[PDB]
């Protein structure tokens, strides 16, 4: 199979690449409208168009100006581009994602859409995953950064607490040294 990455930009290839889940990770979409929505896109299903309401998790722009500074981001979700690329689209102002990734490039192993990191084309001592879902990480349980799903709680701040550990992990030489493995 051909890598889901193309080789790395010269300044990338010694930064950790890192595998960014969307959906109640970055933000929280829905069919039924939400007030104060950050955004509120047609999304087309069956030849219907319906209106998608999309809330951003609190501080989802600082994370993401500084991930992007950090490592080689890549956006990687289960589902459809005609939803996600548009969503990315607003989302990244940084040009934080090197690349994007949607459900056909996930692995549908054992009724889930599981993302492979060994078909991403990076060392695995310097790849990370952040995903709400463990499910999704099953093949690489080690190279995964925990973080807890969001649906509209304004108070949550996991997003801010994740980058001093972030920062940490992008001084170390491997980072199962760190995740254990
Ligand atoms: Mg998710």
């Amino acid at each position: 199979m051909q890598y889901l990455l193309p080789e790395a930009k010269a300044q990338d290839s010694d930064k950790i690449c890192v595998v960014i889940d969307l959906d109640e990770t970055l933000v929280h979409s829905s069919f039924k409208p939400v007030n104060n929505a950050d955004f509120i896109i047609p999304v087309e299903i069956d030849g219907v168009v319906h209106q998608v309401y999309v809330l951003k998790r609190p501080h989802v722009d600082e994370f993401l100006q500084r991930m992007g500074e950090l490592f080689e981001c890549v956006l990687f979700t289960a589902s459809l581009a005609k939803y996600a690329d548009p969503v990315a689209d607003l989302l990244d102002k940084w040009g934080a994602f090197r690349a994007r990734l949607f459900r056909e490039s996930c692995v549908f192993h054992r009724g889930n859409y599981v993302k492979d990191l060994s078909r991403l084309g990076r060392d695995l001592r310097r790849v990370l995953i952040l995903d709400n879902s463990p499910a999704s990480y099953v093949f690489h349980p080690d190279n995964a950064v925990p973080v807890a799903s969001w649906f509209d709680n304004m108070s949550d701040t996991e997003l801010h607490d994740l980058l001093p550990f972030f920062e940490q992990l992008s001084r170390v030489d491997d980072v199962y040294s760190v995740l254990r493995q």
